[PDB]
Formats: C-alpha cells, sequence, structure tokens
C-alpha cells in the first residue's frame, strides 16, 4: 500500500505545516502538524478542557464506531519549544492520503498549553521519530508510520515541504519525479529516538565550503534550522546589521536586507536553502527589524535541521531494519 497526502503552511511565514488526517467511522477529518521530531498522535477532543479549545477541530471517539478506550492508558508531552499537552488514549483507524491503519493509538488531548489554544490552524500532532519516545503508559505505543510499515511497498516516508506553498507527504514509495538528479542517502542514529544524522558542513552565500561534522536531527515539527553557535555567527556576520537579541530571543536583522543563502552538505552532495527561506519577518507588526530562520542551538542540547532547511530539499526517511536518511536538491 502507498498514502499521498498534501501538506499546506498555516500561515505567511511557514511556522508550521499541516496535513489533513481521517480519523473514525465515519471519518472525521483533523488537519494535524506531522512532526518527525516526536512520536504522538494526539488530538484536540470532545475531552479537552473546552477553555484550551478555540477554533480547532475536534475528535468526538463517541461519535466514532470503531473507536474503543485504550483502558488505563495516559500520556503526557513536552516540546522543544515549552509547549505541552496530555490525556487519556482511544483506538481508532487512521487514513493519511489513503494509507489506512487500523487500531492507531490516538491520543485524545484533555489539556493543552497555551501555544497549542492560540493556534487555531493545528487539530493536533501526528509524530513520525522512533517509537521509543511515545509518550503513553502504562503501555508504549507505536506511530502511525511504524503501524503501517508492514503493509507499505517500501519502508519508507517522504517530506517534501513547499517555500510559502503546499507540498506533499507520501509513505509507501518515493515519486521519482519530485526531486532533481539523486537523492544522496547518509546514516541515521535511532539512540536518542530522533532521525538523526551528520552534516558534513555549510557555506554562507557564495563562500567556500566548510568541512565539518554537524550532528543534528531532521525535524519537521520544528519551524527554523538550528545550528552550533559558531555556524550560526558566520552567517549573520554576511547580513548588514544583523544582531543577537536577548530581547527579541535570537538573531535579528534589518528587514531592507538582502539575506544570502545557507548551504548544508549531505555526504558529498550539498543542499541550498535561498536566502529568502531565511526571512521570518517583521518581529512585530510593522517593525523594521526581521526575525532570522537561522538560529543557534546553544542550550537547546541538540542541533535542529527544521523546516527552513528541509523544505529546501525532497527529503526520504527510510524506515528499512536499519534507518537512514536521503535528500535531493528539487
Amino acid at each position: 500500500s502507498t498514502g499521498s497526502a498534501t501538506t499546506t503552511p498555516i500561515d505567511s511565514l511557514d511556522d508550521a505545516y499541516i496535513t489533513p488526517v481521517q480519523i473514525g467511522t465515519p471519518a472525521q477529518t483533523l488537519n494535524l502538524d506531522f512532526d518527525t521530531g516526536s512520536s504522538d498522535l494526539w488530538v484536540f477532543s470532545s475531552e479537552t478542557t473546552a477553555s484550551e479549545v478555540d477554533g480547532q477541530t475536534i475528535y468526538t471517539p463517541s461519535k466514532s464506531t470503531t473507536a474503543k478506550l485504550l483502558s488505563g492508558a495516559t500520556w503526557s508531552i513536552s516540546y522543544g519549544d515549552g509547549s505541552s499537552s496530555s490525556g487519556d488514549v482511544y483506538t481508532d483507524t487512521v487514513s493519511v492520503g489513503g494509507l489506512t491503519v487500523t487500531g492507531q493509538a490516538v491520543e485524545s488531548a484533555k489539556k493543552v498549553s497555551s501555544s497549542f489554544t492560540e493556534d487555531s490552524t493545528i487539530d493536533g500532532l501526528l509524530g513520525l521519530a522512533f517509537s521509543t519516545l511515545n509518550t503513553v503508559s502504562p503501555t508504549q505505543q507505536k506511530t502511525f508510520f511504524d503501524n503501517a510499515k508492514a503493509s507499505l511497498d517500501s519502508p519508507v516516508f517522504t517530506a517534501d515541504l513547499g517555500y510559502h506553498a503546499p507540498g506533499t507527504y507520501n509513505f509507501g514509495f518515493i515519486d521519482t519525479t519530485a526531486y532533481t538528479g539523486s537523492i544522496t542517502y547518509t546514516a541515521v542514529s535511532t539512540k536518542q529516538g530522533f532521525w538523526e544524522w551528520t552534516s558534513t558542513g555549510y557555506a554562507v552565500g557564495s563562500g567556500t565550503f566548510k568541512s565539518t561534522s554537524i550532528d543534528g536531527i531532521a525535524d519537521t515539527g520544528t519551524t527554523l534550522l538550528y545550528l552550533p553557535a559558531t555556524v550560526v555567527s558566520a552567517y549573520w556576520a554576511q547580513v548588514s546589521g544583523a544582531k543577537s537579541s536577548s530581547s527579541v530571543g535570537g538573531y535579528v536583522f534589518p528587514c531592507s536586507a538582502t539575506l544570502p543563502s545557507f548551504t548544508f552538505g549531505v555526504g558529498s552532495a550539498r543542499i541550498v536553502i535561498p536566502g529568502d527561506y531565511i526571512d521570518f519577518g517583521p518581529i512585530s507588526t510593522g517593525s523594521s527589524s526581521c526575525f532570522g530562520g537561522i538560529q543557534s542551538s546553544a542550550g537547546i542540547g541538540i542541533n535542529i535541521f527544521g523546516d527552513v532547511a528541509l523544505k529546501a530539499a525532497f527529503v526520504v526517511f527510510n524506515g528499512a531494519t536499519t534507518p537512514t536518511l536521503g535528500f535531493a536538491s528539487k
């Protein structure tokens, strides 16, 4: 089997991407944030504290003839941005782009933090990291991908995120029309539960490539590109007037600037992030200070190849017995 679904930016900045997901019988369609940096499929629901729901579409398990309470199971997650959610668990039928999993753990939120409430466009998350990170207790649950894997034509999914445009998540096949040139595959460590890999270096604009190993994670659920302070300083030094602002929370730059591109290495291959992808717009409405899309990972504890990086590539998440990651230009 295979599945193919369109993923759509939630706003004009590509702050996140939502993908429609069918849950239950009859189907209830919710727009979920597919997150290769976590491993829980959780939704706003009829059980979510009413004051914490503000415009989201909710899952109502009592209206699904295939829903079953997973008795005694609870979940609780905290994300790198400080947001969180928790609740109880149902199993139900879940379909993405025509690919159906029966008995999927659907984690129903009783509580969500303010950032979730305030984002009316995201109805929940669909985790695509390794199932070892799943938070359900006392019986850990599998991701949608892990449940689907054996039925897939090939044990893979691909992320093809758009810049200020829709893109695609495919399951079970590699669309050879969706990228240019060849796909370069690189080793993955699953030791921390992430799609963790090592970039071979970087370049800023038309500058020379610096060969240096940068360990980090491919994370579709993180907006920006978080890299070591040395790398990030080298980038922003090429933008007149750019500076790190502790009050704003990262590098800002004059909105009048033209940003240079940023290249990252994948083995001997190179992925080029155009300068425009690194512009996250005014820090507040009407400001002439703009927020940068490349930020320091110092104090995160890990480097993150988030959407800024991934949307410059066609990305293969290869879930074979020994997982790997592939990157192609597009």
